């Protein structure tokens, strides 16, 4: 459902947010 391109762009916040 295209729910793959906008997902990775969000995970980039977990890195930074996951510390």
């Amino acid at each position: 459902f295209l729910s793959l391109i906008p997902h990775a762009i969000n995970a980039v916040s977990a890195i930074a947010k996951h510390n």
